[PDB]
């Protein structure tokens, strides 16, 4: 349930239904059932939305 990833480079969202984040940006992985882009929650800026898959790494 807990899924814990860490932002590797900085992502603008170029839609509405993609996430912007920065780089070090921790997020919780919602729904990772696409391979390339995932349902991503921002703990910090509490944004939802999809983000590329190749953009984050397994984190604390």
């Amino acid at each position: 349930s807990h899924m814990t990833f860490v932002a590797l480079y900085d992502y603008v969202a170029s839609g509405e239904t993609d996430l912007s984040f920065k780089k070090g940006e921790r997020l919780q992985i919602v729904n990772n059932t696409e391979g390339d882009w995932w349902l991503a929650h921002s703990l910090t800026t509490g944004r939802t939305g999809y983000i590329p898959s190749n953009y984050v790494a397994p984190s604390d």
